[PDB]
């Protein structure tokens, strides 16, 4: 089977393990534990980082056979691909690349913001930004069943992770669009989710480790 | 005929403006103003950044006819697909997606760098880890005449504003690797690619204005 290669958490990796199991991908998991605060200590990776043929060598890589994969992004449409779950048309190509390029912004700044020692400070100034960051998406969608269009693709995957983190992390931060949760249901509802949702192998939380402000856990 | 919007900087469409000349894109520019220190004065994109009718409004934007796309690596690949310059076989692909995700992380780096009150401090300490940088894009091209492969593509356009601008930053950062050098000379060659850098209209600095700790001009 492939290998897929992360930390510990739920991360980047969310997405991939959604798309795989959605997918029925053949697959094991190469867990990366990290040492324990101070540290932090990255050894077991920093390791081995050098020694798995990969090109630019980080976490999360997939590994499937002579393929060797690092960025998520990458790792995403790699799976998409194999799979079909790439836009059909331009339309829906452009909508997924936006996207897709979207989530990962927006990933950023919540994470850049968990992990800034200086959390509590910003932490009320920060939700202040969320009720636009919502919005757009919201607006976006609008209608559509899927973010790309009326078929299910690769960024639904990453969108879905996206809310659903804002959400965690603002449990309000949805009430005001309805069509977001609909969709957070509709995700929820495609029948290999529900099952590996409620996996034991299976952790919702938590995208963020000990590292963090808020969820060092 | 195209409409291109953009911060008076080099910065994100520098790729983009390169692409758009190489394909020989009709288009026209909706340049902003960045309000001076302190105001950092935006008012101009944003007295109309919700006026355009863009999904999730940003700069940049490329507006082709019934087409707005936010996000410049989608801007860049709408562009890619409309030419064919996109990766054409799974592993050209591979080598691209992972290179574009690649470039930003390291645009990112240097930014966040260029941006930090604390600059001064960081900057030694971010010269160190160069040589590594520069090593993984030396290594991942090897002999190949382009990132993805025999053939260029969008991704040359990426990595090449990326090492040009890791090359002003530290000069000596490629010495070390000569594939890499004459990456730099053979992207410059491009016929229509010396032709547009030659003419007046070419802005090669900086990828950061005001704000910026490094290259505030
Ligand atoms: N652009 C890349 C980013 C990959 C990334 O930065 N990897 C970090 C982990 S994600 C990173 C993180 C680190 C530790 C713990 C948690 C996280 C995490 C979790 C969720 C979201 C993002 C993060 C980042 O801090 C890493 O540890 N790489 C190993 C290395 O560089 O040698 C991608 O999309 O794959
Ligand atoms: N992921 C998006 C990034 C878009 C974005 O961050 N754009 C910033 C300007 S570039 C941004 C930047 C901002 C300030 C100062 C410098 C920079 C910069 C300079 C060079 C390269 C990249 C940047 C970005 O950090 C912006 O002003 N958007 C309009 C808005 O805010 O509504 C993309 O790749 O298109």
């Amino acid at each position: 089977p492939m290998i897929l290669g992360y930390w510990n958490v739920r991360g980047l990796t969310h997405p991939i393990r959604l798309l795989l199991e959605y997918t029925d991908s053949s697959y094991e998991e190469k867990r990366y534990a990290m040492g324990d605060a101070p540290d932090y200590d990255r050894s077991q990776w920093l390791n081995e980082k050098f020694k798995l043929g990969l090109d630019f060598p980080n976490l999360p890589y997939l590994i499937d056979g002579s393929r060797k994969i690092t960025q998520s992004n990458a790792i995403m449409r790699y799976l998409a691909r194999k799979h079909h779950l790439c836009g059909e048309t331009e339309e829906e190509r452009i909508r997924a690349d936006i996207v897709e390029n979207q989530v990962m912004d927006n990933r950023m700044q919540l994470i850049m913001l968990c992990y800034n020692p200086d959390f509590e400070k910003q932490k009320p100034e920060f939700l202040k930004t969320i009720p636009e960051k919502m919005k757009l998406y919201s607006e976006f969608l609008g209608k559509r069943p899927w973010f790309a269009g009326d078929k299910v693709t690769y960024v639904d995957f990453l969108a879905y992770d996206i809310l659903d983190q804002y959400h965690i992390f603002e449990p309000k931060c949805l009430d005001a669009f309805p069509n977001l949760k609909d969709f957070l249901a509709r995700f929820e509802g495609l029948k290999k989710i529900s099952a590996y949702m409620k996996s034991s192998r299976y952790l919702s939380t938590p995208i963020f480790s000990k590292l963090a402000q808020w969820s060092n856990k």
